[PDB]
């Protein structure tokens, strides 16, 4: 709709940024963009697509998702919310990808790119699904940097939402391991102030947020009747904003829901 556009475009006004924003039917129809080729940076939302990478080992039984990993205290990186935890009894892949996109941990995010073989072995697997857009060169923290005019790290609007797509409906998943990438972003607890707060009742929300910088990059999928019907991708760049102006532009963004 015509007034949600008039939004995104009053949002990069009130940031002084450049935000990018697709909204995409889960008959993968473009419903509404603004600037869905300009790249942005993940810095979060890799964490689902990591899963996504992983998932695909274990549907193949090249992953299993009760194996356990064991990190030191040498490993940590900031925001390391669950892996603090369990740094004697260590956790398990299943663990690590709950902690990664239901609490944006940056540690577990690390251990399972070491599994599958680092930021290279997620961008070449993104490329053999015909996502040549996204990409991740570094680890945590380190891909969050953002720096103006850098490609690494970053997607675009329409990447992310097609391949989004993909993973949760395609055949590239099984059924249970597409169910449960939905589980964990539906079980994220990091992006209260977003769309979730626009969110009405018995609506249907999972999605990827988790720090001043980090509600940047959101992806969702969200729809009526408790059922996913759409996917949402936000991103926004680098401007004096802080954190709670960025909120409530993608919280009045959000707020997509009236034009529904």
């Amino acid at each position: 709709h015509p007034e949600t556009l008039v939004k995104v475009k009053d949002a990069e006004d009130q940031l002084g940024a450049r935000v990018g924003y697709i909204e995409l039917d889960l008959s993968g129809k473009i419903l509404e963009s603004f600037r869905p080729e300009e790249r942005f940076p993940m810095m979060s939302t890799f964490k689902v697509l990591l899963c996504g990478a992983v998932l695909s080992r274990v549907d193949a039984g090249q992953e299993q998702l009760g194996r356990r990993i064991h990190y030191s205290q040498n490993d940590l990186v900031e925001y390391s919310p669950v892996t603090e935890k369990h740094l004697t009894d260590g956790m398990t892949v299943r663990e690590l990808c709950s902690a990664a996109i239901t609490m944006s941990d940056n540690t577990a995010a690390n251990l399972l790119l070491t599994t599958i073989g680092g930021p290279k072995e997620l961008t070449a697997f993104l490329h053999n699904m015909g996502d040549h857009v996204t990409r991740l060169d570094r680890w945590e923290p380190e891909l969050n940097e953002a720096i103006p005019n850098d490609e690494r790290d970053t997607t675009n609007p329409a990447a992310m939402a097609t391949t989004l797509r993909k993973l949760l409906t395609g055949e590239l998943l099984t059924l249970a391991s597409r169910q449960q990438l939905i589980d964990w972003m539906e079980a994220d607890k990091v992006a209260g102030p977003l769309l979730r707060s626009a969110l009405p009742a018995g609506w249907f929300i999972a999605d990827k947020s988790a720090g001043e910088r980090g509600s940047r990059g959101i992806i969702a999928a969200l729809g009526p009747d408790g059922k996913p019907s759409r996917i949402v991708v936000i991103y926004t760049t680098g401007s004096q904003a802080t954190m709670d102006e960025r909120n409530r532009q993608i919280a009045e963004i959000g707020a997509l829901i009236k034009h529904w």
